[PDB]
């Protein structure tokens, strides 16, 4: 398999934003009358996108007011202001980007997070230059596990989706590159580090520091 | 999870047909000139579309006369005809079948094989009453491990994908239904025991004669 391109994750994987996310969706949940102590209810959310995670809460505790999708927004608006606020880059990332370059791949982003936060994160860590191509998942049907947002991410880079490798640090969105036929690099989440379900990947990683070309290249 | 429909895959889960494929394939490779020998070039194709394994064909011998879609349309007639022939319905198929109706399912059939075949080989078993939707990749941009006909199916269904458990015989199967977000009960070929990739499945049977309503239902 030749690899032309390596597409990276965002949330979790880039940016320790996933503690970020987790207060936004709280403060304001919370703010909706939400019985928050039950979230125990709601199924795995690791690597969905917010709308699924804000229609999980709703099925199980409805609310009068803001409608589902101006409660995203709050919380997408709110995760900015967070992920702004503290920088949390995550390990090894600006040397991760780097290598790739050095081994000869275009470089995208492949993300469910709105394509603004996208830009964002990216300026705000002067590596906007290094990505060729962006993806967002946020208008699209269907975001990770679906392969679609990296479709499109292969397709905005010019390759065939063969040829990319995927860094990914949830199950969710391994899946979604899997589903493309990616090569698949995996640097799980605190929260996922020992599910089995990680053996599908081609690398596991504890940590971006830990990259090297033949992670990348196979 | 609530169970509201059980959907199929089809060769290597309903029918033996994998070998009548290999056949074809093999079969209409010869008469192009193409040195079957070098059949090891080619990747894993368990459960990938005709199409994409002509293209890998084509890609490492290249042949002249007929098209890609033309080879593809001659594999195809040919591996209808075998399964007319033979009959191969696996074991459990028609108790499996039988157990999802009487858990109160919804029957659906999803296969990357023509729509024409998917009625033709459910009506040469007395199955097609049985199935209340079919789905063919046939038409579709990517076929399994792409979700879409997973989803296209749950559509045609009338349900949530996620109400939806998906029988497999093949990982890229398997994938494409985790990538729709439905459980997923896997019978793998005799090709793919021993994957170890098959531990994303919710349930992995060694037959379909195994399948209970707790396997279905979760
Ligand atoms: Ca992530
Ligand atoms: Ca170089
Ligand atoms: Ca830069
Ligand atoms: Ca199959």
């Amino acid at each position: 398999r030749q690899i032309l391109a390596a597409i990276f994750d965002m949330d979790g994987l880039l940016i320790d934003s996933e503690p970020l996310w987790d207060r936004a969706e709280l403060d304001v949940m919370a703010s909706l009358g939400v019985d928050i102590s039950r979230r125990n209810e709601l199924p795995d959310t690791l690597g969905l996108r917010i709308d699924m995670v804000v229609d999980l809460w709703y099925a199980r505790q409805p609310w009068n007011g803001p409608s589902r999708q101006e409660v995203v927004e709050r919380v997408i608006a709110r995760a900015i202001s967070l992920v702004e606020e503290t920088r949390p880059l995550l390990p090894g990332v600006r040397e991760a980007v780097a290598l790739c370059k050095e081994q000869g791949l275009l470089v995208g982003l492949a993300s469910a997070s709105p394509l603004h936060m996208l830009e964002k994160v990216l300026t705000m860590f002067d590596l906007r230059d290094s990505f060729d191509a962006l993806a967002s998942a946020e208008k699209l049907p269907y975001s990770k596990p679906h392969p679609q947002v990296y479709l499109d991410c292969a397709a905005k880079l010019g390759v065939d989706p063969l040829t990319c490798v995927a860094l990914e640090d949830s199950v969710n969105g391994m899946i979604a590159s899997k589903a493309a036929r990616m090569r698949s690099i995996v640097v799980p989440a605190p929260e996922a580090q020992n599910d089995p379900r990680f053996v599908l990947a081609n690398v596991k990683l504890s940590s971006l520091t830990e990259l090297t070309a033949k992670d990348l290249l196979g």
